[PDB]
């Protein structure tokens, strides 16, 4: 009750905890993560001896990434609102629009959740941060001033210290984000001064997000604190945390989540070290394990290496050289056998892609389960889309809208529609295109043949109604609106393309 | 009777109980159930020695869980009410909609019955709690007051404390349920103090359901219990217990049931344990098993390791080396015959799915015994389904549906029809849609047309019918209602499309 | 923009817009310079050549 300074202390205890527990645990994972993925030695190889890291899990991100790509950079249908049936012409798909245009090609493009891949896959939490900004260049016609944008960029989760008892989003007691935040944003904000850390300060700020009872009253909402340095802070009532640390496999009861390299690392170390094992092997064999004496070989052989190749004993030949035992080539179809349960931890199929033509596509390349992670990955992405929504809603800008049309009020009073759905894109119904396509052009296209020879074209399913059946034809080619436009439903091109060139001819 | 006290004790009893033989037993468990999935070394993996460990089960969940996403994340059709042939369109699928889309896009879909599936197939026991909330913000148009919610969540068993003598859901004579229910709960409730156990006092409450005699009359009810610490407690006569308890396995006559990990415990050991054998044999070959004596080889050849490779004896060089005997590749193909008992244990074929197009789908991909699990999950929401349809018959709200149309009256006042029907989902009748509508097409489609020829149309099924003939079609499509309307039933449809347009041209 | 040529007169000038590029090759991690093509196949070259 009554906090205004114990809150500062409060932070700065909740900040060093998440500091020591945070870097510790995670950053060791990640780091862990981080040099076994790029390659370099472990450490384990001594001089001298070709100390070969074979990197695995690298081509498994290679595989992993463009499946992604292809299905969350894919039209503007991965997350539709839904709402009741009244109001969907009016905001839903507008109100979607409106948040897709701002945050595809208007909030840092898909570059941003990218980086949020690799943030979850790589060093094992991904996590972003969406904030406002204001504009400027005013006429001094070119009126621009003052206008609200909110973007999102990555926190860096190196930079996010949070408590590990969240398991979601929605459930951190205390959010800190780090950032530099230099002398030029120490002037913006109007510090004069600094902290013990020339322009060039490299000071760094945190920003807390944490409720307390700071009033003397009930539960509090949540406060954005700017705890940089002990310093003029920006404390503020939130309204959402604008975070959405991504685990990438929706592990158990725990915060931070494991990687996709974690699961692929006993693969890649277990080839790199078989591979060298076995190089070596064929090294130890090829330079010649012959046992040279004490007083006699005074030379070790020049230790079988130089361009002599005289022994030069002395006088004694009895020598006892034993012979290393080669290596056969079955150790490396273990080397297949790796790629196979490489794949069929991820991807299941060891070949590229392990009558009906393997109806949707051999059923999504035997169920796989990177489809369950984009499932998971849109899922936590519908929070974004809530937050940059009600970031928007309650105050963005008056923009137009470039929804296939003109025409779009201000989005700062839309209807949130309350929840996002994002189904028909992953391992739910899931058609996807190349195969929804097919199959409803395949079966419609019979069906109605079918029907046109047993019941008609007008007293059953109309060009009206096989607008929308050739519409999603059109939909599913990839122009939507304007290149199969067929609409046909009640005009002076519908009176006369339906009704009167018919009836009378 | 007359119990206010000793019923407090006596419920502190039975907690001490059910978290001695649940907590000893289970979590015991369900921990080693945790560390093999997780394919952490188990112990016995001496330092200086590769510990690998082969997560076999992981895949294997990974093969089952979308079979579950088939079965039970496709469509509203798994669950029906079955009641009287009359009330069937008033309350029967209405209040089937309507607990779907309470469910549905407003219970927080499926990701309960995600962690559901892995409690009860992983940490060897899913089970469930249903609660109820309420909704604020009003009018300060948006008049949102006392609107009561009614949902479940996951409960982490380990904080489900209940005796092992029940087997089934109405069989535990106490139910305690732990959770956090920090001191802001504290303060919503209402006491200004706490317990043993700053506003992160991380206090820890239960819930108790028992019956016991606290009137002095006849055989009561249940009774809800708040024993949070010797506390403040919230008694009620209670009427459902809103839990699950699953066992992902339909084991014998006790209550907690075993995991999956229970039964792939065989295959996952034997896999790893073999692998390393394997390997560490290999890498004793590698090194070479030199005799050395003492007195000579004071270096012990430098391990056999380092890059000098001068043996360094001093004047004998008799040495006896034993030889170490090869592994020969033929234990791989029985690392193929234990990824075949690893189909065979579960997904019984080996492969990713082991004339007449093998009817039904090679008959459910071989008669898979994970339907057969399905089917059980399906019966066990049954109860869960009924718990929801009374928490909301008794009160939810007012609110409409989405089922297919505009219109719903209240919901607390339904008819719960006392039973749920769910066969054609699994191994039963369960003619699955992908051949459920493929026969029923070219069936439909030859006797149809033989019926054409022979018959005819109104003299046989007629247009009317032939409605819902293609309506099998249609709702096998993913568009059942409003795609393929043709419902032409009695109307100026059926007056201008099947009566007038065809008898007078 | 500043030539900087030997400390001498140097083109001071504002700027509105940086002309450069700097390509990593691969998008590698949070890091100015990145690693190349040179740095997956080496290993591969090494191993033969050896």
């Amino acid at each position: 009750p009554m906090d205004d300074e114990q809150v500062l202390r409060h932070l700065d205890q909740l900040v060093n905890d998440a500091l020591d527990f945070n870097s510790s645990e995670l950053s060791k994972q990640r780091s862990e993560a981080l040099k076994y993925y790029f390659g370099e030695p472990f450490g384990n190889e001594r001089p001298g001896k070709s100390g070969i890291v074979s990197r695995d899990v690298q081509e498994t991100v290679d595989w992993i990434m463009p499946s992604l790509m292809k299905v969350f950079t894919s039209g503007g249908q991965v997350v539709k609102y839904e709402p009741d049936t009244a109001e969907d012409v009016e905001q839903a798909e507008q109100e979607t629009e409106y948040v897709n245009y701002l945050f595809m090609r208007k909030n840092e493009g898909f570059k941003v959740m990218f980086d949020w891949f690799q943030d979850t896959l790589m060093m094992k939490t991904g996590v972003v941060k969406v904030y406002v900004e204001e504009v400027l260049k005013p006429t001094f016609i070119r009126k621009d001033k003052k206008k609200r944008e909110i973007k999102v960029l990555c926190v860096k989760p190196e930079n996010f210290l949070v408590d590990r008892l969240a398991t979601c989003i929605d459930d951190a007691r205390f959010l800190c984000h780090r950032e530099k935040y230099t002398v030029s944003d120490l002037r913006l904000l109007g510090v004069p001064e600094d902290v013990i850390e020339e322009a060039n300060r490299e000071v760094w700020a945190s920003e807390c997000y944490t409720l307390l009872d700071v009033d003397g009253d009930g539960i509090s909402e949540l406060r954005r604190i700017l705890y940089v340095g002990d310093y003029i802070i920006s404390n503020e009532p939130w309204d959402c945390r604008p975070f959405a640390d991504l685990n990438a496999y929706r592990i158990a009861h725990k915060f931070h989540g494991m990687s996709v390299y974690d699961k692929i690392r006993d693969i890649q170390e277990i080839r790199s070290v078989l591979m060298r094992n076995i190089m070596d092997n064929i090294y130890r064999t090829n330079q010649g394990r012959s046992v040279v004496l004490d007083g006699q070989v005074n030379l070790e052989d020049l230790l079988t290496n130089e361009a002599a190749g005289i022994v030069r004993v002395k006088s004694m030949n009895s020598i006892t050289p034993l012979e290393t035992p080669q290596l056969s080539g079955e150790v490396y179809g273990m080397l297949d056998r790796l790629e196979a349960d490489r794949g069929k931890r991820t991807g299941i199929t060891d070949r590229t892609r392990g009558a009906a033509m393997s109806v949707n596509q051999l059923m999504t390349a035997a169920e796989q389960q990177i489809d369950l992670i984009a499932r998971m990955f849109a899922e936590t992405g519908v929070k974004r889309l809530f937050q940059l929504l009600h970031d928007h809603a309650i105050k963005y800008q008056n923009q137009e809208e470039v929804f296939q049309l003109r025409g779009k009020w201000v989005a700062v009073n839309p209807a949130n529609w309350r929840e996002r759905s994002d189904l028909t894109v992953t391992v739910g119904i899931g058609n996807m295109n190349k195969d929804q396509q097919m199959l409803h052009l395949m079966r419609i296209w019979e069906m109605a043949q079918a029907v046109v020879g047993g019941g008609g074209l007008g007293v059953l399913v109309s060009e009206q109604n096989l607008y929308n059946i050739l519409k999603e034809v059109t939909e599913n080619a990839g122009y939507k609106d304007p290149d199969r436009f067929w609409t046909n439903p009640n005009s002076p091109e519908a009176l006369q393309a339906k009704a009167i060139r018919e009836q009378k001819e």
